[PDB]
């Protein structure tokens, strides 16, 4: 195991396929660990040739053998509990576990499933969406942000070696909250059932700036070092996206799947409470998102 | 025209079919005036035999001849402008025009389309929903509230004579706002994409009471005579509905049709402004509803 790097991908979805495709094109053979059987997985980046990554997608932990050197976790955070048996099977104390999930709670959520492994949280900036036809559409290059330190630097080496854009940030808390401001705001799309062009409306954009400011106060109390300019920057960013760009949580709502509402929006309320911060806009959005996700009704 | 009463139904949808069916069963032959051609329309009240009302549904004003004695308008308020040529064709100064729409702006919206006719606003309490199979499902009896005065009493006579439950209320402003508190709250269902059982959640119910109180302040400034008890009563009412009961605005959202968002929710903001009343919860809900309805995205 000194030369060949054993890599497992747990969660071969939009983000997982994006990463598996880069690894495959670089010549690695990641072990695909999923929920829905398939012979392989396919990534189509706009403007590029398709990349097909051979499987099979394994759907029982009994079918695979560990330990592996690197485990890339790309399930939704709603699926972390169900993914646990993959981590038990595949991780030991030398495994590096990369958690490619939104929010700011990656290590806290996943570390207990691999208690002796180094966990590398990874902020992913990309637009990836599974199509009805079975392949994943990637619009633009993906970029990842990880911390500094040995495990994170090893993981960044692996991805950079395969052609990925990765930043090792000595202030990961700030990087994670920066992405969370964007993802939290994108929750509006789930309630309206509209793509990014909804933010081009004056009324929505005004509301959006107030919400991002409310989220920003919480981010700062939690240690994020962000300028006041970020409020309007977030709103300009979503307005500048292609008019039909959605978000993964809207795709889940349209497929009637559980949402990462607590990871992306509930977290604002939960973290606000120790600091005694008010979140009046979140107090409206969060119950509607949680109901949308979990019912009843 | 002293004995036979000429009746036209403009808008043969969920509510329109509900009313047409009662009239038909009483022996009237209402002229059906619609948008989508059909040979007739069908009402199925739960627990009762189906009632089929013969058409055809006329879809051009050129195909019909007025004036009529009673015109029953049951289009959505989003369709009032498109329905105008029916009113021009069918109404004269002796026509009674009944407006079976939600909100509190019936006379203001419709009177200019029939400037010399008496307009009777009608608050409808019912649960009617067009099914994929083409017939309308009615769950429970329908009840209507109209004002007092000659035109309203003539209209109530006609419906009561046909077996309908109708109240002639000397304080119609209060009756209209009472229904609007319910309908405004039901907007939550459109954002969450869930039926009435969503209100059984603690978080939603807490938010709901705050929203109904915000709406109540506006209703009172506009002349509604409602007790403080109404806030919790509205929330108990939606919780007590069958778990799968929706609202017409959710059905429109699911069919990708324009919503009555301004009639049911935008009105709270618009009326609050002359009284200098704050509407912070509406300031969140309304832009999301308007975007859901009208895009872009
Ligand atoms: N999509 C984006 O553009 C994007 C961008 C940045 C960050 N993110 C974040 O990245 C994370 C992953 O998002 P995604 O969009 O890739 O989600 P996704 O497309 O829904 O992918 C999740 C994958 O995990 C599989 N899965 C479910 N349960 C599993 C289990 N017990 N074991 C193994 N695999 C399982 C799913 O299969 P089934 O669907 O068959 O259950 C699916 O293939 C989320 O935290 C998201 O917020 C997404
Ligand atoms: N459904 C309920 O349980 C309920 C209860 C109380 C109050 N209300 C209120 O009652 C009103 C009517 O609601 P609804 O649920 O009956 O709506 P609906 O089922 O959508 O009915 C509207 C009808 O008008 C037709 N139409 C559209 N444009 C037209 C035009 N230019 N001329 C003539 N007809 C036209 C529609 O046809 P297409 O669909 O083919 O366009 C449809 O048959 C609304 O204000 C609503 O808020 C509804
Ligand atoms: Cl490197
Ligand atoms: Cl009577």
């Amino acid at each position: 195991h000194m030369i060949a790097t054993g890599i497992a991908l747990v969660g071969p979805g939009a983000v997982g396929t994006t990463v598996a495709a880069l690894l495959h094109k670089a010549g690695y053979s990641p072990l695909l660990c999923g929920h829905t059987p398939r012979a392989g997985i396919e990534l189509r980046r706009d403007g590029a040739d398709p990349i097909v990554v051979p499987g099979p997608v394994h759907t029982s932990p009994r079918e695979v053998a560990g330990p592996v050197d690197v485990l890339i976790l790309a399930v939704k955070a709603t699926q972390n509990d169900a993914a646990r048996p993959w981590l038990t099977r595949l991780c030991d104390e030398r495994t590096v576990v990369a958690v490619l999930q939104n929010g700011v709670e990656q290590v806290e959520q996943v570390q207990p499933h691999c208690p002796s492994s180094a966990v590398v949280p990874a902020i992913v900036w990309c637009s990836a969406e599974t199509q009805p036809q079975g392949w994943v559409r990637l619009r633009g290059e993906a970029a990842l942000v990880v911390p500094t330190g040995p495990a994170a630097e090893q993981f960044a080496g692996l991805l950079r070696g395969a052609g990925a854009t990765v930043d090792c940030d000595p202030d990961f808390t700030t990087a994670a909250w920066r992405k969370l401001l964007v993802n939290a705001l994108a929750g509006f799309m789930v309630l309206s059932g509209r793509r990014s062009a909804m933010f081009r409306r004056d009324d929505v954009a005004a509301l959006s700036r107030r919400y991002v400011a409310e989220c920003l106060a919480v981010a700062r109390a939690e240690g994020a070092r962000l300028d006041d300019d970020v409020v309007d920057e977030v709103v300009r960013l979503v307005r500048s996206a292609p008019q039909d760009m959605g978000t993964s949580m809207l795709a889940d709502r349209a497929a009637h799947r559980p949402l990462e509402w607590d990871l992306r929006n509930g977290v604002i309320v939960r973290k606000a409470r120790a600091h005694g911060l008010a979140t009046p806009i979140s107090d409206v959005l969060v119950p509607l998102l949680a109901a949308a996700s979990d019912g009843p009704g």
